[PDB]
């Protein structure tokens, strides 16, 4: 009854980005990252990644409540992102920076997470720009994965074979909360990485998934 | 009702036993609510910072709406925004402190004794009391009574465009002598003048890793 | 003991604040303060009362300085020797200590139980028992003893080691850890005057990160 989005703080002069309470669907008080410069800003951030502090490489429990830090890396919570993303459209965009500073993006049109009954299935619009090009509609329609709840379409485990949690079908094209390796790394696609983007042995310095009324 | 009860000013918060810096809401003279940055740490505190600089993740070389409205992230770097800037100075006297830092930790300030910008029919014009001391040197009483310039909307005293010359935003004469909105270049650069520079300070050839500037009733 | 909200971080995380970050708790006869909570470290819940990360701040201050606290949210803070009685007082607090060096390797340690006795009572480090830590341990040497500052020498050195490891600690024979030392930034041929914890890096060598935290044991 209230501000329910990021854009909606952005519209009552909310210029700059940082952490403001929002109210879900059912009136339930959330603070979240707005980012109010990126595209127009208005957008609620999801996940991020600056610097390695956190650890991402955790269990279905901790993937559905959140964990990390306010003043650095975080992922909001499934359980959040289904709330935040459940009825009208949100738009996604996907930010990277490279260790040279250098930005890319992806964003779709459309973009949620169903509840924890359906495991966090993605359901995703279409690729509608970016210059990290399209890494995330190859995991349409998949469940979300971690180390000790395998939902995945290998006879292996996918979140433990590449460190990470995330809608891993056989197994990934995109892996952000993989391992903060710093660059170029030898190993095979468990870092931050976006195979479009940088490929599957450059992990991101930056990363952010953000979501904003379509 | 907590326009009347709430805090004004950074120093009204410091006065309430608030002793670390952080974003608190005051309320403008006209009652609107705003979260400042204050810098309770730095000299006797009470301090509400306008400009901070400290990583180079923001992006300064912005149009005259975007410093209009303000821009940045209360996570490091961030412009609080002309209307703002002027709504917090335009009323009684406000001193103004610049906090410089370089790569090698080496930590310079400059104070004036007076701080005020006009509003956008005046271009937020900066008027400037005397500089009072600073182991930074005085690089802004030549800034003294410009309008305020933007890439996109030259308000200089120069033939051509300072704001697109020197890639900042800032009340540029013919042109500067300081430039802290300028680019993040970290350290010294070959580049002309066009980083986060204080003349008297470093010189037109050395960006500070830390820029912050910050006003106080006085 | 704040029956109106919540009391600790401890409290905040039980009712689901997940993310790390500053809130809002209510002291014991019931004083409303910001603290930074350590939601992630150790299962969460920690409130930290002291934080080292990029030496922004000057933490070689006075007595009246580190009784108010000082820094800031943003980085770099000490929560205030008052503030800090009036969180442990009694309590049984459980006393963590991190500590991060400059190629990101973790270290720390943990206590059973902390508090400081008020200004009166020169805010007395009374610990408990060592519990564990990567790091060993070096505060309970400290036990019983002092706060000391640049202009209040309570140490039982001759000298002040307030000013010779330039911080403010529990000094006594001097110190065997110094968290409030300069921000020396990793090895240094100056002796024990930074950021040090001899058990896990000794007196030459300044961490990176550290913060000091409590939790209801
Ligand atoms: C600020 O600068 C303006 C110019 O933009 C100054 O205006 C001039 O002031 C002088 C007297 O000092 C007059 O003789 C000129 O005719 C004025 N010119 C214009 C264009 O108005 C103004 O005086 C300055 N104000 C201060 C406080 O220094
Ligand atoms: C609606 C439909 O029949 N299409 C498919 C369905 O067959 C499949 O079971 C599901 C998950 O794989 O994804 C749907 O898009
Ligand atoms: O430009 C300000 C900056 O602030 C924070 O870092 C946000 O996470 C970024 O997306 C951006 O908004
Ligand atoms: O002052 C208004 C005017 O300012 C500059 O020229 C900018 O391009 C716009 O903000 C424009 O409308
Ligand atoms: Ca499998
Ligand atoms: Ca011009
Ligand atoms: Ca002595």
């Amino acid at each position: 009854t209230g501000p329910r989005t990021c854009k909606d703080l952005l519209d009552r002069g909310h210029f700059l980005s940082g952490w403001h309470t929002i109210y879900l669907p059912d009136c339930r008080p959330l603070t979240v990252l707005c980012d109010m410069d990126t595209d127009g800003g208005g957008w609620t951030v999801f996940q991020r990644r600056v610097d390695g502090s956190v650890d991402f490489y955790r269990d279905w429990a901790t993937y559905k409540q959140g964990f990390g830090s306010r003043l650095g890396e975080f992922w909001l919570g499934n359980d959040n992102i289904h709330a935040l993303t459940a009825q009208g459209t949100s738009e996604l965009r996907t930010d990277l920076v490279d260790f040279e500073d250098n930005y890319q993006f992806a964003k779709y049109r459309s973009f949620k997470v169903a509840d924890e009954a359906e495991k966090y299935n993605l359901v995703l619009g279409a690729f509608v720009e970016g210059s990290a090009g399209d890494s995330l509609t190859f995991h349409n329609n998949q469940s979300f994965s971690t180390k000790d709840q395998d939902n995945d379409l290998n006879t292996g485990n996918c979140a433990v074979m590449f460190q990470g949690a995330w809608w891993y079908k056989n197994c990934h094209t995109s892996n952000l909360n993989g391992r903060y390796l710093r660059g170029t790394h030898g190993s095979f696609a468990n870092g931050i990485n976006w195979k479009s983007g940088k490929g599957y042995n450059y992990s991101y310095k930056v990363s952010e998934m953000k979501v904003r009324p379509a």
